[PDB]
């Protein structure tokens, strides 16, 4: 139950409702919906401050195994790439689990996700 008002709080930037959950202990990698991560919601729409957060505690930064992807693509296309900067900052490699150069290559066109692939 309150499954929404966890997922929700990675959407509209509740920081402060997913800081309670992994006030608990160190919970950050958990099936958020049913074969997803907490991290998708928050680096596709996390304020790009929520992304950082339950980042910095466990590492869902590469955990996904069944994604065969990472979240830092999943703000790629997205426009936000304002994560994605701060991302690498903590390591996060650069093509970890994505499919090959697709990254940033076969990812877009623009100048902002390319700066992640300098």
């Amino acid at each position: 139950m309150c499954d929404k008002e966890f997922m929700w709080a990675l959407k509209n930037g509740d920081l402060d409702e997913v800081k309670d959950y992994v006030a608990k202990g160190e919970d950050v990698n958990r099936t958020l919906e049913g074969g997803r991560k907490p991290l998708h919601y928050a680096a596709d729409c996390g304020q790009l401050e929520i992304l950082e957060f339950l980042l910095l505690k466990g590492a869902d930064i590469n955990a996904p195994d069944k994604h065969h992807i990472t979240p830092l693509l999943s703000a790629v296309y997205e426009g936000h790439v304002s994560c994605v900067k701060l991302l690498l900052s903590k390591g996060a490699d650069k093509t970890v689990k994505g499919p090959d150069g697709l990254t940033a290559l076969e990812a877009t066109d623009n100048q902002a996700i390319k700066a992640l692939l300098q």
